[PDB]
């Protein structure tokens, strides 16, 4: 049975609009297939249009902004974008329609909105662009009855081992085509839809902004062969009109022109279903999927006091909308750097040298090719999988579809190598790799990330132990079938255990060191002079200079983290052997922490290194990393350090802003130096491990119940208020906040673990 929720997952989740990374397209979850994708642009000269077209996600000054109202992967949604520079407001809509074997059909409208600033007579061309990859899968574009053009739809047929037949429709829409008087008219017909069907080597299909400018390019040179000249040039819309030549390929480019508003739909119908999809099908789908998005917000994501109000409930249906709407299924060749040099075991002093140099040789190489079904934190600046962000994305993802959330866990832990790896940034295939430097593309195995995905794991225990609709739930309604989830998932976080402890190790035994355990220490690998990417807070200040002997407080939380999750399943499973194994680990981690980490004198835990004269010292910097054993769930809830902890959390003059926990004290030498990023700004993803954490204190017999409950109420109230008023005042999540102004900062279209503060509003942890 287990394997029946199995395949109707897949055959659920298979269709999507899955490109985040681009305004608006689709693609199924296969590395090699059909996928589509959207441009348009107005049109006023004869060089503005390369300017002025859009495809690619970006966020400047001439995009309000934009972003999913509603979306659930299963069923679609609406997004809507703001384009001041093509004076537009767009409305795309994607609905999927369950049937047949081949994970069922889906449709599209796209509807353009002249805004109040733009010409009433405004040209925008519009691209619909299709591609498809595999060796045996054919596509053909019915030729048109009319000369130059299509006066009705596009009908393209295809097939495909994976998708079997289909046909794929872009209708004739409704809107003013403009029609040129021009000579050249009686070569290129008055102005109609036109097709360009076109075949490229598999592997750059995904270029489809050169694809298309080759084709205009060479249009424009055809009409410089054929005399015509600034004597008496064709209107800019009709020299940037392709030359409609239809037929078989593996790319059809679909255009149109059109003179102010516009609307037009995309069929996908696949054949092995029913009769196929219309345009009424697309509307009914359409206002049901909306109905359905409805009762399961106000259920899932129950918003209480004092947010209930409409005002909050549209904020979180922004954020939560945002967040799984970044859902992509990205595919291809990862760059990693395999040599496993002997300098990465950064074991002298002075290592980040030696590394370096290591770097230098450039032993890294493509390889897989690796598939991931995952969210992302920005479209418009990084769409792609970040290792300790989807810990946070699939925290609210969970809640509304446990099922999707473990999809995503599975993906990214099928991506695990043999000594127990995933690098911490997944760039996969060309399209992945043109939005990054050459630099930063390398994967390095001995780079961790922390391990944010037991959180999830943790949540869907919980929840195990206490159609589409069906489906969401189906991994905890039948506990087998969690189970077995757990069952097969089990060794992988069994050997990414293993590899934190092989590879991110701390030395105990040879310094100066007492402790109760001569094992639980630990140091994250990737470290530089001001940075230490591989915790996720990149430049926190950490001990100077940077040391082999250093140990990391955050770090070892983690591991603690990750035993109490393996003890649950362990437990789960009945690893009795395994589960006596975590629980002494535990003991002694809990010992450890104490014994390395605390420091009496400043009231908080510490990083430590080893002195110039040889001996332990702890570096304090009070902030983040000070409250890690509190954050990460480690400490008794009677514990005095815990009731320091929470002193120090509530201090105004340390970390506690109207507007949030600031990441650094306003004491600490470091705060506002530098670039800044983790040096004092406010973060929502640890904010929000600090509110689950209050809650858990305030809701149990203990010594600071009554303390938790205030700090938890500010707290969440504070976190939500200051995303709430950015959101207001500028349509955006924000990737972090100001502690002194309250402004979002850094990089806009964060959903992204912003997002987060849906489920701080929801509550009831
Ligand atoms: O496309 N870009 O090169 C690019 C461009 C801009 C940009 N800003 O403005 C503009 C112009 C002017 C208006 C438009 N461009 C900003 C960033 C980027 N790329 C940075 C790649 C790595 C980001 C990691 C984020 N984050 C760090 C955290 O510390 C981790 O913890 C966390 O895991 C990780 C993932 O969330």
């Amino acid at each position: 049975l287990h394997s029946e929720i199995g395949r109707l997952n897949n055959q659920s989740l298979l269709w999507g609009p899955y490109r985040p990374n681009i305004y608006f397209g689709t693609r199924p979850r296969i590395g090699k297939s059909l996928m589509t994708g959207l441009m348009w642009g107005k049109i006023e000269s004869y060089t503005d249009f390369q300017h002025t077209v859009r495809y690619t996600c970006e966020q400047n000054e001439g995009m309000k902004g934009y972003g999913w109202d509603e979306y659930d992967p299963r069923r679609g949604g609406i997004q809507s974008i703001h384009d001041i520079q093509n004076g537009l407001d767009i409305t795309t809509s994607f609905v999927k329609i369950p049937g047949g074997a081949h994970g069922g059909s889906w449709a599209a409208r796209i509807k353009g909105t002249l805004n109040d600033d733009a010409p009433k007579d405004q040209k925008t061309i519009v691209v619909f662009y299709v591609s498809q990859e595999g060796e045996n899968s054919e596509l053909e574009a019915v030729p048109s009855e009319n000369e130059f053009g299509y006066e009705g739809d596009v009908i393209l047929k295809g097939r495909s081992e994976a998708l079997g037949n289909y046909k794929l429709v872009v209708t004739k829409g409704k809107g003013v085509i403009p029609q040129s008087d021009h000579d050249l008219s009686r070569l290129r017909g008055p102005g109609q839809t036109v097709v360009q069907s076109l075949t490229y080597p598999d592997e750059v299909l995904w270029q489809a902004k050169p694809i298309l400018f080759q084709q205009l390019k060479a249009g424009i040179d055809w009409l410089v062969e054929n005399k015509y000249d600034v004597a008496d040039p064709p209107p800019p819309w009709q020299v940037y009109l392709l030359a409609n030549k239809p037929g078989s390929g593996n790319v059809h480019i679909v255009q149109k022109v059109f003179e102010g508003d516009f609307e037009f739909d995309i069929l996908f119908s696949s054949e092995s279903a029913g009769k196929e999809v219309t345009s009424k099908d697309l509307e009914r789908e359409v206002k049901q999927a909306t109905e359905v998005f409805g009762e399961r917000f106000a259920r899932v994501f129950d918003l209480k006091a004092p947010f209930q109000g409409d005002n909050y409930k549209k904020f979180g249906k922004s954020m939560f909308s945002n967040l799984i709407g970044g859902i992509g299924y990205f595919y291809g060749h990862s760059l990693v750097d395999r040599s496993y040099a002997p300098e990465y075991d950064e074991e002298n002093e002075g290592f980040w040298e030696d590394a370096a140099e290591a770097r230098a040789r450039h032993q890294e190489a493509l390889e897989g090719p690796y598939e991931l079904f995952t969210s992302i934190p920005s479209r418009p600046f990084f769409p792609r999988g970040f290792l300790w962000d989807e810990g946070f994305h699939l925290l609210p993802i969970a809640d509304w579809d446990i099922d999707l959330a473990l999809e995503i866990i599975k993906s990214w832990y099928n991506l695990m190598d043999e000594d127990g790896w995933i690098a911490r940034e997944q760039i996969l295939g060309a399209e992945a790799r043109s939005k990054v430097p050459k630099e930063f593309q390398t994967q390095y195995p001995h780079y961790a990330n922390p391990p944010t995905l037991f959180l999830v794991l943790d949540n869907f225990v919980e929840r195990l132990r206490k159609l589409d609709e069906t489906l969401s739930t189906a991994s905890v309604d039948n506990p087998e079938v969690g189970l077995e989830y757990l069952r097969r998932l089990y060794p992988l976080l069994r050997r990414q255990f293993d590899w934190f402890r092989k590879t991110q190790a701390g030395d105990i035994k040879s310094y100066d060191r007492e402790a109760y355990s001569t094992k639980e220490a630990y140091r994250w690998r990737g470290r530089t002079v001001s940075h230490c990417l591989t915790s996720g807070l990149d430049d926190y200040p950490r001990p100077q200079p940077p040391h082999p002997g250093e140990l990391h407080v955050d770090l070892m939380s983690w591991v603690g983290v990750m035993v109490k999750s393996l003890i649950s399943i362990g437990s789960l499973l009945g690893a009795t052997e395994d589960v006596e194994f975590y629980t002494k680990v535990l003991d002694a981690i809990e010992h450890n922490l104490d014994d390395l980490h605390w420091s009496e004198k400043e009231g908080c835990y510490c990083d430590a290194t080893i002195d110039e004269f040889e001996e332990h010292k702890l570096v304090c910097h009070k902030g983040y990393i000070s409250l890690f054993p509190f954050l990460t769930g480690l400490l008794k809830p009677d514990s005095p350090k815990l009731g320091k902890l929470l002193a120090l959390i509530g201090d105004e003059s340390e970390l506690w802003s109207p507007y949030g926990l600031r990441s650094l004290s306003k004491k600490d030498e470091f705060y506002g130096t530098a670039e800044n990023y983790w040096r004092s700004p406010v973060w929502i993803n640890i904010n929000y491990l600090a509110i689950v954490q209050l809650y858990n204190i305030a809701t149990q017999d203990g010594p600071y119940k009554e303390t938790a409950r205030d700090l938890y109420t500010r707290l969440r109230k504070n976190i939500v208020e200051t995303v709430y008023r950015n959101w207001e005042e500028t349509g955006f999540a924000w990737e972090q906040y100001n502690p002194e102004t309250g402004k979002g900062q850094r990089t806009q279209h964060f959903t992204g673990w912003t997002s987060l503060v849906v489920k701080i509003m929801s509550g009831h942890h």
